């Protein structure tokens, strides 16, 4: 199953920075959403969820085809809440109809992280939309009520290793859980709309109590007001995981660098990039631009 990247006709860096900017700008103006958390975290969750369907064995799923636009992908139950991100991006697609769905959903993710002060994520255009029959089945995303062996094993299908898993899961401690969405409730840290290494810190330095929520799901609760999913918490139960957690808790920059690599890999999984394809783009933020 080969997926060759194909640059949208005649466009180039400038073209994509335009799209970036529009996303960045609307992220700025639409700030009240989710109790003034903003659309940032939902955008990155959406970019991870559309890449997280990839299956390394058969090269099915991944961000290449942009089939989250199909009711089947779109109404996968574990995607709940993501529609808000889809709606966010819709007017932008309208304004830049030439960009492909997959590029728009992945850049959406890149834009958020950089705009929430995370690291720069290099990015590559060229994803090409594919028919609804390519839409993958509900079920290729992970469960939250499992353990480290589950996590390790799940991610093997994505070609992610322990260090990669631990870096991705961190997710800069962005946003929170919503009971109405996942049967879980609460955030991982105090700065839910700033990209940090706070998740490791909290994980290690908080006092967690295993409780049951109003959706009758267990979760780890702290006096501070934070939570952790069982799968989150398992990162300190595993001896390999744990070591990396302490590494990221003690080194801001290492974390930022590791995440940037894994995030990109996650977004590029299954895509074949020709040699005459352009090098990745590194978009500047509004801040760097003065906008
Ligand atoms: C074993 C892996 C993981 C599981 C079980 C999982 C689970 C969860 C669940 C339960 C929520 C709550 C959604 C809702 O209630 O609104 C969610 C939120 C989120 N996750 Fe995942 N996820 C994991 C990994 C990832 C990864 C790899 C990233 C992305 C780099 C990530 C990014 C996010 C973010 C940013 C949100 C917050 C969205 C918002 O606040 O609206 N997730 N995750």
């Amino acid at each position: 199953l080969v997926h060759v990247a194909s640059v949208e006709k005649g466009r180039s860096y400038e073209d994509f920075q335009k799209v970036y900017n529009a996303i960045a700008l609307k992220l700025r103006e639409d700030d009240e959403y989710d109790n003034y958390i903003g659309y940032g975290p939902v955008l990155v969750r959406l970019a991870w969820h559309i890449s997280g369907t990839w299956d390394k064995h058969d090269n099915t799923g991944g961000s290449y085809g942009g089939t989250y636009r199909f009711k089947k992908e779109f109404n996968d139950p574990s995607n709940a809440g993501l529609q808000n991100g889809f709606k966010f991006l819709e007017p932008i697609h309208k304004e830049f109809p030439w960009i492909s769905s997959g590029d728009l959903f992945s850049l959406g993710g890149v834009t958020a992280v950089q705009e929430m002060q995370g690291p720069k994520i290099p990015w590559r255009c060229g994803r090409v939309d594919t028919p609804e029959d390519t839409t993958p089945d509900n079920g290729r995303l992970p469960d939250a009520d499992k353990d480290a062996g589950y996590v390790r094993t799940f991610f093997q299908r994505l070609n992610m290793n322990d260090r990669e898993v631990v870096a991705l899961m961190g997710a800069g401690a962005l946003g929170k859980t919503h009971l109405k969405n996942s049967g879980y409730e609460g955030p991982w840290g105090a700065a839910n709309n700033v990209f940090t290494n706070e998740f490791y810190l909290n994980l290690l330095n908080e006092d967690w109590k295993l409780e049951k929520n109003d959706a009758n799901n267990e979760q780890w609760d702290s006096k501070s007001g934070y939570m952790m999913l069982p799968t989150d918490y398992s990162l300190i139960q595993d001896p390999k995981y744990l070591s990396i957690v302490k590494e990221y808790a003690n080194d801001q920059d290492k974390f930022f660098k590791d995440f940037s690599k894994a995030f990109e890999k996650l977004l590029e999984n299954g895509i074949t990039f020709p040699k005459d394809a352009p090098s990745p783009f590194i978009f500047k933020t509004l801040e760097e631009q003065g906008l």
